[PDB]
């Protein structure tokens, strides 16, 4: 519990400093600052439920089901903000860094408020089903009591199909494509800022994978189990839980990872934390 605790801590302070500092500024706000900001929020939002994830998991739900119906919208809503965020700034990036000859501005900032309410709307209008039937259910496989669905199993696997094709395939595949390309040109180009552009690019892509992959690899062997194709026993079972209780952690890893490097690593956002502090 102290690891989960420490991850809390960091959590929390990382992401609150982005939104504190990106909220500072008395100016209009780049493309992709104001996705790294909305970016904080919903991480901000989504850590917030780190405690109820971990006594959850480690004992049982006693805070009944009107808790699991808010707790479950909350983290339905900023997972998905977050995923199609991360896909947002990686298009605004391709779109500045590729076509950068056919979107100069001479200093003009795009606003950019209309994708950001699309995706928020979208979020919401996605995690709807939690507000309507997600609850605290009995079991009597494990004898003891978690939040679940109350969906047909057909239900389970239709949702779990569509968080796994919309929560990590059309993302990642974005990504892939963005920065590729992304990395394809500044192999091409000429100057000394080329090299960290590279090695910040393919440090944000591995992160992704190797934080989100697990857990929708997981997933995806729930859905075979549940389709026919995988055989249900007890171990497979256990392991799969096991499997499930690793990835969430590794995700939460993640989300504490963000602020560092999506923001940190800039030297504007650096420059701006400094003013910020110093003010
Ligand atoms: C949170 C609750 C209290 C309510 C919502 C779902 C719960 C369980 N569940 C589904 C395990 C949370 C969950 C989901 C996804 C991730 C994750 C995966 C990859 C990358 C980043 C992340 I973040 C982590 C945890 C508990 C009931």
């Amino acid at each position: 519990p102290a690891l989960y605790s420490l991850l809390f801590l960091l959590g929390l302070l990382g992401n609150g400093a982005v939104a504190a500092v990106l909220l500072s500024r008395r100016t209009a706000l780049s493309s992709t600052d104001t996705f790294l900001l909305h970016l904080a929020v919903a991480d901000t939002l989504l850590v917030l439920t780190l405690p109820l994830w971990a006594v959850d998991a480690a004992v049982q739900w006693v805070f009944g089901s009107g808790l699991c119906k808010v707790a479950g919208a909350l983290f339905n809503i900023n997972f998905y903000a977050g995923a199609l965020l991360l896909a947002c700034i990686s298009f605004d990036r391709y779109l500045n860094i590729v076509h950068a000859t056919q979107l100069y501005r001479r200093g003009p900032p795009a606003r950019v408020t209309l994708t950001c309410l699309a995706v928020w709307g979208l979020c919401l209008l996605f995690a709807l089903p939690d507000f309507i039937f997600l609850s605290a259910h009995h079991d009597e496989r494990l004898n003891a009591t978690h939040c679940q669905y109350n969906f047909p199993q057909v239900g389970r696997t239709a949702l779990r199909v569509l968080q796994l094709v919309a929560g990590f395939l059309l993302p990642l595949l974005v990504m892939a494509y963005c920065y590729a390309h992304i990395l394809a040109v500044l192999l091409v180009s000429r100057g000394q800022r080329r090299l960290r552009a590279m090695r910040l690019v393919v440090v944000v892509v591995v992160a992704f994978a190797l934080c989100w992959t697990p857990y929708h690899l997981v997933v995806l062997v729930d859905i075979l189990m549940d389709l026919g194709a995988l055989a249900r026993n007890c171990g497979r079972e256990s392991r799969v839980d096991v499997a499930k209780s690793v990835t969430s952690g590794l995700g939460y890893m993640h989300c504490c990872l963000n602020p560092l490097l999506y923001a940190f690593v800039g030297v504007k956002f650096r420059e701006r934390m400094w003013m910020l502090l110093l003010r």
